[PDB]
Order: structure tokens, then C-alpha cells, then sequence
């Protein structure tokens, strides 16, 4: 077999590449940046827990078929996932600078949605259009009054929902099953 198959995943969606085995990594790189938005997020991609140099081929890697590549954007004091008293999992990808978001104000945000297996099931940014409210309302799922306090202007956290934090046993939308957790990423837009 001259060809391999490889999945990208960055935590919240995964992408499946067909490549040459003797050719660098550098496109499947760049293409799954593109296809998830992620182009300016100077992603870093890990094989086995060592980052992938652009130049390096699966065959240098002694890479197998279906082997999985980890992408995510470089953290700075190394990736941390916070779990709170009530079970909701935050991840700061990108913490803002601007000012913090706290109950009673009306935010703004860009967000995107999937399931624990990779399927999107809603993304504001699909639609070009901001979503507002206000925070600590209870006009939004609770994992996201609880999970969207506290972050700053410009910055990008992921949240990690479990069921009775979102839409419990009805689901939602024709697309959320029952018992489902939640994944999103949420980007601060204004407060
Ligand atoms: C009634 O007609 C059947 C369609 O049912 C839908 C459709 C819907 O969105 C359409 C908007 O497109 C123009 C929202 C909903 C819904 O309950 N909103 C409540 C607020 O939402 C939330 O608290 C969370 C967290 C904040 C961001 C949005 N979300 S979400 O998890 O992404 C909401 C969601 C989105 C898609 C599927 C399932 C759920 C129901």
C-alpha cells in the first residue's frame, strides 16, 4: 500500500485524510486548518504526544493506517481542562483581553456546537449571524450560564455539557438526542 488514511481531531470535530505515505505532512496540515476555521489559531498537530513538523511524511513517522493526529491551539502554560463543582468541563483555547462577561449582561458570541462524536449540530458562525443573551438569565441551557461567565472579550473557550446541564432527556432541535453531552465553542464577541 502506497497511500495511508489518517484523522485529524482537535477535541470537538475529527476530519479523515487519504495521503501519500511518502509525502509530507504539511498539506493534510493546512487542509484540515482550513475546513475547520482554524487557520489563524496556529494550530499544532501531535503524533503519538510529539509535534508534527510540516516536512515530515507518515513514512518518517512510521505512521499505520486510521493512526490519529491530536490538533489544538498552542497553549501557553500547557493545555488545562477545568471541571466545576456541577460537572460542566471548560477548556480557555483563547483567553480574551477585553473586559469579563458576568450575569445581567447582554453578551455577544460566535459558537458552534457538536456532539461527543464529532457531529455539528448547530454554528452560529454557518450563519454570519452573533448570538445574544443575557447571561445568567436562564435563557440559555444552564451549561452555558455557568460556562460563559467569566470569560473575556476575544477569548475562545470550549465547553463540555453533560446532559442534565443542557437538554436533559428531550433533546432538542430534532438533531439533539436524549441524554446527550454537549460540546461548544463559544467565541466572546462584546458584553
Ligand atoms: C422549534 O423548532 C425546532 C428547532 O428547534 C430549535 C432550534 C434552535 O436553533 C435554530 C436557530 O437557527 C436559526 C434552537 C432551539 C432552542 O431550544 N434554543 C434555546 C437556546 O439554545 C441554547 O440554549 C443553546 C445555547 C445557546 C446557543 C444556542 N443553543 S443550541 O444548543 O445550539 C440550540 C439548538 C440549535 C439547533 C438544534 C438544537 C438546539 C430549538
Amino acid at each position: 500500500e502506497t497511500h495511508i488514511n489518517l484523522k485529524v481531531s482537535d477535541g470537538s470535530s475529527e476530519i479523515f485524510f487519504k495521503i501519500k505515505k511518502t509525502t509530507p505532512l504539511r498539506r493534510l496540515m493546512e487542509a484540515f486548518a482550513k475546513r475547520q476555521g482554524k487557520e489563524m489559531d496556529s494550530l499544532r498537530f501531535l503524533y503519538d504526544g510529539i509535534r508534527i513538523q510540516a516536512d515530515q511524511t507518515p513514512e518518517d513517522l512510521d505512521m499505520e493506517d486510521n493512526d490519529i493526529i491530536e490538533a489544538h491551539r498552542e497553549q501557553i502554560g500547557g493545555s488545562t481542562v477545568v471541571t466545576t463543582e456541577s460537572g460542566l468541563k471548560y477548556e480557555d483555547l483563547t483567553e480574551g483581553s477585553g473586559a469579563e462577561a458576568r450575569a445581567g449582561q447582554t453578551v455577544s458570541v460566535h459558537y458552534t456546537g457538536w456532539l461527543t462524536d464529532g457531529q455539528k449540530f448547530d454554528s452560529s458562525k454557518d450563519r454570519n449571524d452573533p448570538f445574544a443573551f443575557v447571561l445568567g438569565g436562564g435563557m440559555v441551557i444552564k451549561g452555558w450560564d455557568e460556562g460563559v461567565q467569566g470569560m473575556k472579550v476575544g477569548g475562545v473557550r470550549r465547553l463540555t455539557i453533560p446532559p442534565q446541564l443542557g437538554y436533559g432527556a428531550r433533546g432538542a432541535g430534532g438533531v439533539i438526542p436524549p441524554n446527550a453531552t454537549l460540546v461548544f465553542e463559544v467565541e466572546l464577541l462584546d458584553v
